[PDB]
């Protein structure tokens, strides 16, 4: 299940950034690949990458 999180702090990392997701606070990114502990890999509508659940604010990944 990909949650949808909305990030309330974040930079703008490209792809190039070891992967990172760029996206900035207020934003949305639909993590496809979930964890436990916050340290997933997301997705955001055409950027991939991976960021820590410390600066977001998620929906859940059943909807």
């Amino acid at each position: 299940g990909p949650i949808y999180a909305r990030v309330i702090q974040k930079r703008v990392p490209n792809a190039y950034d070891k992967t990172a997701l760029a996206l900035e606070v207020g934003e949305l990114v639909k993590v496809t690949k979930i964890n436990v502990s916050g340290q997933w890999e997301g997705e955001c509508n055409g950027k991939r990458g991976h960021f820590p659940f410390t600066h977001v604010r998620l929906l859940d990944q059943q909807n």
